[PDB]
């Protein structure tokens, strides 16, 4: 089974959290939801409070994951971007060649990592200074953008997309379309 390393952080956008994490697990991806601080219930940005399923510490060493994936919320995502163990596990992962998937804000903390620099990328409309600051990147309005191993998206209501993207990669078509099915999207 193929596995993703979800990496959560207090001020998480818990939309862009819980849709690519049920979405991968319809997929039969096994997901570990990590809290950056540690195992505590995490307060994310419209007060939701998700349960991690494991300290960040303790499921870096149940590596290698086979996509590292970043939510977005403005707090979440500045938390993120902060960490040096998000570093060390971004940095690992571009090594490895795995896929790394970041969604709205979340592509941010690839530029304070120095992730990925020369790809193409897209995040949310209000994103976009913070993340081409620099010149790092190279911009891009589409709804998903997988530029080889790097994945992002741009708001809420792409993280559908973003997810089955996600579940493309690692799974391939015939399975994304199976789980697409019963979700009645647009």
């Amino acid at each position: 089974s193929k596995r993703a390393l979800v990496i959560l952080a207090k001020g998480a956008e818990e939309m862009e959290t819980v849709i690519p994490v049920d979405v991968m697990r319809r997929a039969g991806i096994k997901v570990t939801v990590a809290g950056l601080a540690g195992k505590d219930p995490v307060q994310c940005s419209r007060d939701v409070v998700i349960c991690p399923d494991a300290s960040l510490e303790d499921a870096k060493k149940e590596g290698p994951y086979d996509v590292v994936v970043l939510p977005g919320g403005n707090l979440g995502a500045q938390n993120l971007s902060e960490s040096a163990a998000v570093k060390e596990i971004l940095k690992e992962q571009e090594n490895r060649k795995g896929l790394i998937a970041a969604i709205c804000a979340g592509p941010t903390a690839l530029l304070a990592h120095e992730i990925g620099f020369g790809s193409k990328v897209t995040t949310h409309p209000l994103a976009k200074d913070k993340m081409m600051n620099g010149g790092h990147y190279t911009y891009s309005e589409n709804r998903v953008e997988k530029d080889g191993l790097i994945l992002t998206s741009r708001g809420p209501g792409t993280s559908f997309e973003f997810a089955l993207a996600i579940v493309e990669a690692l799974n391939g078509k015939e399975v994304a379309a199976q789980v697409k099915a019963p979700l009645v999207l647009k």
